């Protein structure tokens, strides 16, 4: 019957039962246990799932348990300190979605500053990694999307244009979060938070208006908006120096 | 203002230049080079990008070159045979999207029949792997989405509902592709191809009509149709034997 309504109590009671089980099973190999996500921020909604992380001492440990009782769902990730610290300092295109984890840790067990080390690692990533991630996002995501909607314009199917427009708006939101080095709180707040940031590429606000209102049925207006945003991307990347040499056919 | 229009002949000229560069640069370390995707499928559209894969001899090789010339985009993935074969036989939630690569390989260089081995491996994945992927998709993706839209029903923001409904339709399309062990042709064809299939969960077609028409502005209607789809998922899993384990509070 899908997820049920739960109070914080009820979620925190579940969390501590899981914490006790984790300690019972893995003992001294457990360096720390934390809750993250909306429950970690104390902004969990009545229907939110439960996300937990466990820092292991064990060499190369990297596994997870994700399950449901039919009424709620839990995900517990287990990583060695070195693997987690490596992950916390890697900036991919979806860093604004994934790494909010590390700014929302509610520590529930910690044998010696491990969760603070994770947070410090996440918040200390050097600027070059964000610069590289943005340039890669332009190539690997937005340029590809531009080809996809131009293909739709000339050969269909327009039945994919609403979904593609949503994907472009989300990629634009990742671009904005990388530029400002800010992680979105929840996936539901991404567009709301993205359009509140400064220095957006032109055309992004208009695109997000279509996506947030759900008025995605006028294909000519969507293609116009996507092209306008794509033009804004060209101006924005040039203004901020997110440019690589593209003159050679083969750059290796 | 790329991507520009190119013919298939122009793309294959680019492809063979890149093949010559790879062989020039990496030499005897190159086992095979193939084109995949729409171009490998000879169904590339006027604006399609170029996707290439390279099997390397060094056992831990795993890198890529992805770039644009301003006018077109190329992605070349380099993997050792061992890494590629393992990846070709892994079935994740997005297998219907990602593993079409392995059924669209056009070999352009091959010193040992390596690309046929990759294809055979991808084709020979056991049915249990799809069963496990379906159960994981329901728990890890759909159950989470249900919580997100139920939270929206009671506390907003409805501005995320069009994007969430798109994500739910795509997850349903992965479920259908896993059930039929079929990879979608292009990402733009996913919804059209998923809804032509047999054995759809009840409510999925109705939900996809909103997403494909782009009529995503009526929030009550989307919430009703998501709930109906969620119910249809429950009946569909029982009919097809995809029983998710809900018996343990803590399964470790
Ligand atoms: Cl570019
Ligand atoms: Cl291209
Ligand atoms: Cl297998
Ligand atoms: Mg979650
Ligand atoms: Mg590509």
């Amino acid at each position: 019957n899908g997820p049920i309504i739960m109070t914080r109590e009820e979620r925190m009671k579940i969390v501590h039962e899981i914490k006790e089980r984790i300690l019972d099973k893995y003992g001294d190999d457990v360096k720390a246990i934390g809750v993250y996500g909306s429950l970690g921020r104390q902004t969990d909604g009545p229907y939110s799932d439960i996300d937990m992380m466990c820092v292991m001492s064990t060499e190369e440990a990297e596994f997870s348990h994700e399950w449901t009782t039919g009424e709620w769902k839990v995900e517990v990730n287990f990583d060695s300190e070195e693997i987690l610290l490596d992950y916390a300092s890697q900036v991919e295109s979806d860093w604004p979605l994934t790494h909010g984890q590390f700014f929302s840790i509610l520590p529930i067990y910690d044998s010696g500053g491990y969760l603070e080390k994770v947070y410090q690692t996440a918040k200390s990533v050097e600027a070059q990694k964000f610069h590289d991630a943005i340039c890669a996002l332009i190539v690997e995501e937005l340029f590809e999307y531009a080809g996809k909607w131009r293909n739709i314009r000339v050969q269909g199917p327009t039945t994919f244009l609403p979904s593609l427009t949503v994907q472009v708006a989300m990629a634009g939101a990742m671009l904005i979060g990388l530029h400002h080095r800010i992680c979105y709180t929840t996936s539901a707040s991404v567009l709301t938070e993205a359009v509140k940031q400064s220095d957006l590429p032109s055309g992004y606000d208009h695109l997000c208006q279509f996506v947030m209102s759900g008025q995605l049925s006028d294909s000519e207006k969507l293609l116009e908006s996507l092209e306008n945003f794509w033009n804004g991307i060209q101006e924005w990347t040039e203004r901020h120096g997110y440019i690589v040499d593209v003159s050679k056919r083969i750059p290796f």
